[PDB]
């Protein structure tokens, strides 16, 4: 048309997303920012967010991992060894663009196929596990290539059932 200009697919406001965010959900996201300072890493990544959720032994990422005999100390330095060193920060580490489009599809993905009304890490990890040559370092789609995601996708609330996000 000459008077409609070319468009993209349409992208949610990043503030629209977090306030879909579960509460433990949320405040994992928050300690992954800090997480962040800590690292001088200029942005917050998936990558960060996992870290921080293995943290607690019912956040829904570690349920997964139970269920696939995973060991957190695996992934923990799987996490580690993809790092970057340490950088001068300039402005106060925001999130990835891809951990936001990553958002964006996993609460597609919640309020559809899952059933769920809120944004939970559950949702975000089988969300990156299913395109995980776009969301996942190059060592964890590796580590995690045994996690069935058309069963974690099937089964979601029957294995999250003791989840502190649920």
């Amino acid at each position: 048309h000459h008077h409609h200009h070319h468009t993209d697919p349409i992208r949610i406001e990043l503030p629209t997303l977090i306030a879909k965010l579960n509460a433990q959900s949320k405040l994992a996201l928050e300690q992954a920012a800090s997480l962040c300072i800590e690292r001088q890493h200029p942005e917050v990544t998936l990558e960060h967010y996992l870290d921080v959720l293995l943290d607690n032994p019912l956040s829904d990422v570690r349920l997964v991992l139970k269920q696939a005999g995973l060991e957190v100390d695996q992934v923990k330095q799987a996490i580690a060894s993809t790092y970057s060193r340490e950088q001068v920060l300039d402005t106060y580490p925001a999130f990835s663009p891809l951990l936001v489009e990553l958002l964006q599809e996993a609460w597609l993905l919640s309020s559809t196929e899952l059933e769920q009304a809120e944004l939970r890490s559950g949702a975000i990890f089988l969300a990156a596990l299913t395109r995980a040559d776009r969301y996942l370092s190059f060592k964890l789609i590796s580590l995690f290539e045994g996690i069935n995601r058309e069963n974690l996708k099937k089964h979601f609330a029957m294995i999250l059932s003791d989840s502190a996000e649920t």
